[PDB]
């Protein structure tokens, strides 16, 4: 009945801005209403 | 019943911005509204 | 029944910004409504 | 070397908004950039 | 060289808002950089 | 050499909000860099 899981992400960034009346600038995002997330079930 | 699960994602990035009014620049990003996600299910 | 659950994230980043008037600047986000998030069940 | 100048503006309005997740409205608005606005001149 | 110069601007105005995540929602507004405005003027 | 200068702004407003999260609603704003404003000027 064995199982297994891995799940690796690495996330190299570099922002930078300068602005002069509006900048928003919203790097990597999620969202996720009603989520229900498992891992590795054996029921 | 040997299962197995692996996902590896890296994620490089470098944005710039000068802006002169408006400006957005939003980098990945994603949205899952009733989102059930699951992984290396055995029932 | 064995399982395993393993996860790795490293995030480096690094941002600047030199505003004149109006600027977000929102790093990596995240928002789940009702999340009910888990891992490594056997039931 | 008679001049006269007139300017009324009425400007009435009602905005109303229920988000659920992003909005801006934003009502009348200008930008001018190297403006130089003047009014009854006898030069 | 008579001159004369008027000028009337009433705003009435009413918002609402119920917000769920995000919201900005900016009435009537300008910006104007260089300005140098005048009224009246008999050099 | 006789001038006049008259201006009236009445600004009657009324908001309301009730957040759950984010909200701004900034009402009527202005913003002028290098702004020199005169009235009535006979050089």
């Amino acid at each position: 009945f064995v199982h297994d899981c891995v799940n690796i992400t690495i996330k190299q960034h570099t922002v930078t801005t300068t602005t002069k009346g509006k900048n928003f600038t919203e790097t990597d995002v999620k969202m996720m209403e009603r989520v229900v997330e498992q891992m590795c079930i054996t029921q």
